[PDB]
């Protein structure tokens, strides 16, 4: 261990875990934004839903498979990390209240998910594939791999992890859910996007919360790094859109694609309190 | 480590975490029951009680002022042993659903005790008195100390742990939770008996899924180590019942107490699957 000690947030001491004295209102209520946002997947009717699937070109069908199955590994390991590491390292309380929040709520995104997978894939031959996207999927490897080297990373830093995993939440979902989007616009599969709608707003939320923890870091690592790992995410964001799973196939522009990645990006660095990046505008009217 | 390799919910194996492929069927189910069991601290108005708190008889004051704070400390307690070892320890997705959900809820609880204690109690001197109840509440410390032994226990077995929560949590809460309600009876304090019937079914769901998991082992303990956990957490309750905080000042008989503590201990053991112990029938027309 470092000088955990002069860490608030993770100074083994908080010799509480009786709630009510509250230290940290600011971390507190971005618990009860959560909170007030609970939702169960029951409550998404994908009963419409079969039949959009069936007027759909196939490469539609392609991409939208991928992404549910890169999502919904994704949210595994997003919570695996919550619940071996960042769940265990913080010891303020409000901040406990969160993260227990976030991982039911991760739960609930694998299960939604699950449903969208099975509700479209009759072919449990296929659903499977999908299941074991980590395995089969190459198109989802680096980027699953980037996140568990943060989850194994034993030598690294609660700050530098925070950053990362903010990363992989607010930027390796960020393209996906603004091709969701852009399928919405289009009047297509209203139950891939009423969902997608409440998804990502969460994920924000836990985007924001992320920012928060790091700004009650005292040590945290330099601006140079952090740009190094936020870059890191870019650049792999942009190739899973525009190679891997090409945009093209839901009738997209790759290059706005890639440029809303950085606006993306961008936009956290600044929630971190550093100065934008790539200095780019946001390319989508609709992601507004 | 022992045997784990031959535990199905503990070998490190699910290679999973990718959550639809269900496997185990009563556990999913169990976990939905709990998601759609969902409240809020926010739901209970806590509005009119503080005339009740008024028109009450300082004995039935101290009463339950010093069960809040009990229940404030025990529900700390039992989340801790979850965050830091349940939920660390059962592999089992379906599992990890449940006992991530039952975080959530213990926080919830955790919040919804604080409220009535800062309802009650405007002097905020006393206020911290009971926050602080497991450095104060000598009332409070063996029952506090009993649960702390096996979070920290690290010679003993799942197996045992699980019993033992499952004492604290049905046990441990058994005789006050059967105090309010006799409070309700009697027509008195609204907020704290509707909180109460909320909680208790909420606690009483929790136990079940230890029974279940307790089921899902291979290796458990001989049925006298459990009726020996089972045996001194009795003891304990009954001791904290009619001693400690005596239900004398509820205006309750503490030896039907003592009794309805042993009902609730055989029907328990009855879910593990062994016989019951003490054979007494249940003394509370209105616990039924
Ligand atoms: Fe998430
Ligand atoms: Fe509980």
């Amino acid at each position: 261990n470092p000088s955990v000690e002069d860490e608030p947030l993770l100074r083994e001491n908080p010799r509480r875990f009786v709630v009510f004295p509250i230290e940290y209102h600011d971390i507190w209520q971005m618990y009860k934004k959560a909170e007030a946002s609970f939702w169960t997947a029951e409550e998404v009717d994908l009963s419409k839903d079969i039949q959009h699937w069936e007027a759909l070109k196939p490469d539609e069908r392609h991409f939208i498979s991928h992404v549910l199955a890169f999502f919904a590994a994704s949210d595994g390991i997003v919570n695996e990390n919550l619940v071996e590491r960042f769940s265990q390292e913080v010891q303020v309380t409000e901040a406990r209240c969160f993260y227990g929040f976030q991982i039911a709520m991760e739960n609930i995104h694998s299960e939604m998910y699950s449903l969208l997978i099975d509700t479209y894939i009759k072919d449990p031959k296929e659903r499977e594939y999908l299941f074991n996207a980590i395995e089969t999927m190459p198109c989802v490897k680096k980027k699953a791999d980037w996140a568990l080297r943060w989850i194994g990373d034993k030598e690294a830093t609660y700050g530098e992890r925070v950053v990362a995993f903010a990363a992989v939440e607010g930027i390796f979902f960020s393209g996906s859910f603004a091709s969701i989007f852009w399928l919405k616009k289009r009047g297509l599969m209203p139950g891939l996007t009423f969902s997608n709608e409440l998804i990502s707003r969460d994920e924000g939320l836990h985007c924001d919360f992320a920012c928060l923890m790091f700004k009650h870091l005292v040590h945290k690592p330099a601006e140079q790094r952090v740009r190094e790992i936020i870059t890191n995410a870019v650049r792999i964001e942009q190739e899973f859109l525009t190679e891997a799973l090409p945009v093209k196939l839901i009738g997209m522009n790759c290059t706005l694609m890639k440029q809303y990645i950085e606006f993306v990006a961008d936009r956290l660095m600044l929630e971190l309190g550093f100065n934008k990046i790539f200095r780019v505008e946001n390319p989508f009217d609709f992601m507004e």
